[PDB]
């Protein structure tokens, strides 16, 4: 028993982290096989940053402008290329610690582990979610660009996030590992801001199932709701719409606990309308939305 | 910016986890050099468990009763010994992945990362604290005994916890790596329960400093308190006494933010007496006590 915010074991990703240096600018890169992947803004000066043309900036670089350090070993760059917002540096040595891996672009609502890194060196691991507004609420300082987010599927690391920037509200924006931003953001200094976020309803429902599995049952009731009447309440409280696909995904947890999805929806409706009244669920005094249905199943059973 | 519950990168500990089997009983062990460390209750049957004499139970075992598996490789046990509540199995192979390491027995209030394991295989990583009552609020299922808790100091892993049991309330009890329980607990099935816990005051104050560093400042006030008058309030709300040593430890954070420790104590006093009034701090609607002063410094700067 017990329920914690739990990251994946980070070892397999630790063995891929490198430092990439271009000039005075230094950040982290991901070394898989003979390629190192990093944010393309490593090639920029402060003057460039207002509106860079990256195609011009990279045209003016040679392989010898890129210093890659793996540990204490300097890796020699033998080719360079840009794919979207990521730079790919080909190196002369394949990483002997390369795990089995995939690159995946995730949907909003999906969770992942972040290995926060500075100068090629892992500092900490944490879980977060891709928010509906395509930011993440991470924990990142100066120097952390190029840190990655991942899930593990047995022995396969599925990389899903590379960190690029911090927005004015203190949340974070970045790309998939093929260099496409999540959201409307661009890799320049401009006026960009996060849009209005929503709560991830299917995840709240999953975590209420986690709570039941762990013995918190106070919020349950004898009532049910229709999906439409639930969705009407959800809209009012700035929650995402619940779909039949979500209802179907919550199937396993419904079966384990004995509580129908739309019966759990009536609990959530009551919690939204009334509050908790000073009580807690799983240690929380607010409704938590960064555990997926899969995360609950993973951890609880 | 941002502030998350953050574990240490777990790689160095992942390379030490093994499965230990004794009969039908299987659990996790920690392989460092040529020794594997695990909970001594691996030698018990269900019948024994009411009140085992472990000295008799181990006297009846040979080396060949212990199967250690590292990955797919079976490691051959060449000696066995008991130290307190841990079994030490000497194996014929030194672990080539052994990190630099220490064993440390921590004080209540200190935090650590847990690598939760099943059958020798890491499943997830999370942070927790040693509570004042000498339990931890972990996340552990059947099969997780022998999972360890640790801190990292540069490249040195300081192991501080080995998991042994779950108490009736769903919290967890275990030992240091020399096999001494934290708390009054014993490794048998008996009527034992967690005592009344308290909130770790110095850690709450650290996290309020984290909040200020990250821009949440709403809870601050123009007031101050004496240490004695603060301690009087702390007692009433079931908080641990704040010492001058704690005040001194909070020095760095006081200096960075400009807020005196006893001025921050007046904020906490006001929060205890009045509540948050529907506001949040760092995403939380309750006061968080599982970040130490060191953890804040680590993460924020
Ligand atoms: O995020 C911005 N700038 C970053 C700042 N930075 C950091 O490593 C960093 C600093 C401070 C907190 N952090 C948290 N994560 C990373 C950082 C170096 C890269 C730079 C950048 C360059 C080209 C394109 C995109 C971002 C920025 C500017 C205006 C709004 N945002
Ligand atoms: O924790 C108890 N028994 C454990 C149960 N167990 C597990 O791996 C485990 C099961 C279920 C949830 N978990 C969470 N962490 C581990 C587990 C095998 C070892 C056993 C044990 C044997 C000798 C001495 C101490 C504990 C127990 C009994 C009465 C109160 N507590």
């Amino acid at each position: 028993s017990g329920f914690r915010k739990m990251a994946f074991p980070s070892g397999k990703v630790e063995g891929c982290m490198v430092q990439v240096t271009c000039g005075t600018t230094t950040l982290n890169g991901l070394w898989l096989d003979d390629v190192v992947y990093c944010p393309r803004h490593v090639i920029c000066t402060s003057e460039d940053m207002l509106n860079p043309n990256y195609e011009d900036l990279l045209i003016r670089k040679s392989n010898h402008n890129f210093l890659v350090q793996a540990g204490n070993v300097q890796l020699r760059v033998i080719g360079h290329s840009m794919q979207n917002c990521v730079l790919k540096l080909k190196v002369d040595t394949a990483n002997p610690k390369t795990p089995k891996y995939k690159f995946v672009r995730i949907q909003p609502g999906q969770t992942f582990s972040v290995l926060a890194c500075y100068n090629g060196s892992p500092s900490g691991v944490y879980q977060c979610a891709m928010r509906p507004n395509f930011t993440i609420k991470g924990s990142f300082l100066n120097g952390s660009c190029g840190s990655v987010g991942f899930n593990i599927d047995y022995d396969c690391v599925s990389f899903c996030y590379m960190h690029h920037m911090e927005l004015p509200t203190g949340v974070h924006a970045g790309t998939d590992l093929e260099g496409n931003f999540y959201g409307p953001f661009v890799d320049r200094q401009t006026a960009q801001a996060a849009g209005t976020d929503t709560t991830i309803t299917v995840n709240v429902l999953a975590w209420l199932y986690a709570a039941v599995i762990n013995g918190d049952r106070w919020f349950l009731n004898r009532f049910t709701t229709t999906l439409n009447d639930f969705n009407l309440v959800a809209m009012k409280y700035n929650y995402e719409p619940l779909t039949q696909d979500h209802v179907d995904i919550l199937g396993p947890l419904s079966a384990q606990t004995g509580i129908a999805v739309l019966d759990m929806c009536a609990s959530l409706k009551e919690l939204l309308q009334n509050g908790m009244n000073g009580r807690t669920i799983l240690g929380s005094a607010l409704l938590e939305d960064e555990f997926t249905p899969f995360d609950v199943v993973r951890q609880c059973s």
